[PDB]
């Protein structure tokens, strides 16, 4: 149920996801997760809901339901805090919100710096996103000040396409390589090339998006629906499970860690109750063959920035 880590430590290979997850309802959602035994919870300072989830997992530790040392807490550096010397605080800003003293896992969110200032999304008049000028290398030595200070327990990277992993693992002086790569993956977006890439350097990918996030606010009536695609309800049909079910047991049985979010106690539940069935060799390739390359996240306003992750193949 955990998955080694290049720094030594285990990550459980499902957790909980936060985008979305309102700010009045996303303390009970993971205090009822915590309950129904989830113990990696997936958070992004961009996220907006930060201190909320925090309040549950303080809960559920003065409660004495859980150890501190039994949770794997993720979060993400938001892209106007790349600039070397903003990362620290960026990094204090959600541990002071979690109610830490340490992060399990900190990613860089996105590859693409963006100008700093109070607004997550600098545009300029024309929509176009603002970018910074700071090199993703030196974020990333700034982010080994974290491992070194005891923030964090381990560094990764989000949305890195494989050239941008590459540029890591070719860094000058790399003193810690990613641990994680978390990026978008289901059945119509199955990235074998990228996750072969990382698993062969021996970062551990995280899948996003398992369920293909009906709720994105970005969402159109027209597009592709997993969990009523009638040819996954019918595998899950054949195990007796539910279709989100298969969608996150998918990911587990690729060596994946997988995130599906929901406030819905029943849903939380119901996604966790995955650990007593088996997707068979073939209904994993039979999954696999459905990719679309059907991306659901990414902004047209960041298709100029120079470090866009989703030009390039893989
Ligand atoms: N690093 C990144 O750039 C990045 C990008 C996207 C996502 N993520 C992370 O990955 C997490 C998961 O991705 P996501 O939020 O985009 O979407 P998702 O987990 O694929 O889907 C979430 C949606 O599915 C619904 N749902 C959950 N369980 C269900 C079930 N058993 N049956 C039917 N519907 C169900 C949820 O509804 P209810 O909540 O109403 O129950 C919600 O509308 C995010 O929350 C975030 O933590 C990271
Ligand atoms: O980023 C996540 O974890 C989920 O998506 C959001 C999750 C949250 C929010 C959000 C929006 C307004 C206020 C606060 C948060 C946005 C977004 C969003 O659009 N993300 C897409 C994105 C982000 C950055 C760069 C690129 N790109 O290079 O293509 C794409």
């Amino acid at each position: 149920s955990r998955i080694l880590l290049n720094n030594g430590a285990k990550m459980p290979i499902l957790g909980l996801g936060t985008w979305k997850s309102p700010p009045g309802q996303v303390t009970e959602a993971v205090k009822v997760a915590i309950d129904v035994g989830y113990r990696h919870i997936d958070c992004a300072h961009v996220y907006q809901n930060e201190n909320e989830v925090g309040v549950a997992i303080q809960e559920k530790l003065r409660e004495q339901v859980v150890k501190r040392e039994e949770l794997f807490i993720v979060s993400k550096l938001w892209c106007t805090y790349h600039e070397k010397g903003l990362v620290k605080g960026a990094c204090q800003k959600t541990l002071s919100d979690l109610k830490l003293d340490y992060l399990d896992l900190y990613l860089i969110h996105w590859p693409t710096g963006f100008k700093p200032g109070k607004e997550f999304f600098p545009l300029d008049e024309s929509g176009n996103v603002v970018p910074s000028d700071t090199n993703i290398l030196d974020t990333w030595a700034a982010m080994e000040e974290l491992v070194d200070e005891g923030l964090v327990k381990a560094i990764g990277i989000s949305n890195f396409n494989h050239l941008q992993v590459e540029m890591i693992l070719n860094k000058p002086g790399l003193k810690y390589k990613p641990a994680v790569n978390q990026i978008e993956c289901h059945p119509y977006l199955t990235q074998e090339k990228l996750i072969q890439y990382c698993q062969s350097k021996g970062i551990v990918v995280t899948a996003y998006s398992p369920l293909g996030s009906p709720d994105r606010p970005w969402a159109k009536p027209e597009d592709p629906s997993l969990l009523e695609d009638p040819r996954i309800k019918a595998i899950a049909a054949k195990h007796n499970k539910t279709t989100a079910q298969v969608l996150i047991r998918f990911p587990m049985q690729r060596n994946l860690v997988v995130i599906p979010k929901s406030v819905t106690p029943e849903r939380i539940a119901e996604n966790f109750k995955v650990f007593d069935f088996e997707l068979s060799s073939q209904d994993m390739t039979t999954l696999l063959s459905y990719n679309r390359n059907w991306r659901v996240c990414a902004l047209l306003s960041c298709t100029s920035h120079k470090d866009y992750p989703f030009h390039e193949e893989f």
